[PDB]
């Protein structure tokens, strides 16, 4: 996250991070026993970790969970990042309390305005390198679908939505992928791609949640 503020420790209860050896991705809890992350994000041997805040200190909070079954969405597209979104299932259900909790689907689909809070432990810096070891927070609006394809000409699809400032300075980027935009309390987007980080014109892309939901509740009641 670049341009944002510190979380404070366990604010962000949903947030997780995707470990195989060193975080390498961010993800959501949406229930005790189903994480969602993005499709680019993809490898086997994963161990979610639940209840973090600074990804290098153990500080009492954690559970550290391994992933029995990964799902990426059947049309996941690589090369455009089209339906950038995968389902993980926990080994076992992790046990939710206060620091530790479930972030709600959509049942609609959020409009353009609407401030969302975007959370990671992604690059801080949009030129150069440097991650910060506590979870980082961004609030931020979504941008017309106008101005997003004007930012991006022929790479926004339905399944995507813009979300940050043209201005430039405060963004997502490397690290942050697959991590949470809840915006009025629901899970709206998650990190996917963007040119850079933080550059004029070139705001955050975001997997569009909302046009999932029936897949993610089918597939949670057969797996
Ligand atoms: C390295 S990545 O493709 O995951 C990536 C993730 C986020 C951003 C940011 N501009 N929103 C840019 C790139
Ligand atoms: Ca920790």
């Amino acid at each position: 996250i670049v341009g944002g503020y510190t979380c404070g420790a366990n604010t962000v209860p949903y947030q997780v991070s995707l470990n195989s050896g060193y975080h390498f991705c961010g993800g959501s809890l949406i229930n005790s026993q189903w994480v969602v992350s993005a499709a680019h994000c993809y490898k086997s041997g994963i161990q979610v970790r639940l209840g973090e805040d600074n990804i290098n200190v153990v500080e009492g909070n954690e559970q550290f969970i391994s992933a029995s079954k990964s799902i990426v969405h059947p049309s996941y597209n690589s090369n455009t990042l089209n339906n950038d979104i995968m389902l993980i299932k926990l080994k076992s259900a992790a046990s939710l309390n206060s620091r530790v909790a479930s972030i709600s689907l959509p049942t609609s689909c959020a409009s353009a305005g609407t401030q969302c809070l975007i959370s990671g432990w992604g690059n801080t810096k949009s030129s150069g390198t440097s991650y910060p070891d506590v979870l980082k927070c961004l609030k931020a609006p979504i941008l017309s679908d106008s101005s997003c394809k004007s930012a991006y000409p022929g790479q926004i699809t339905s399944n995507m939505f813009c979300a940050g400032y043209l201005e430039g300075g405060k963004d997502s980027c490397q690290g942050d992928s697959g991590g949470p935009v809840v915006c009025s309390g629901k899970l709206q987007g998650i990190v996917s791609w963007g040119s850079g980080c933080a550059q004029k014109n070139k705001p955050g892309v975001y997997t569009k949640v909302c046009n999932y939901v029936s897949w993610i509740k089918q597939t949670i009641a057969s797996n």
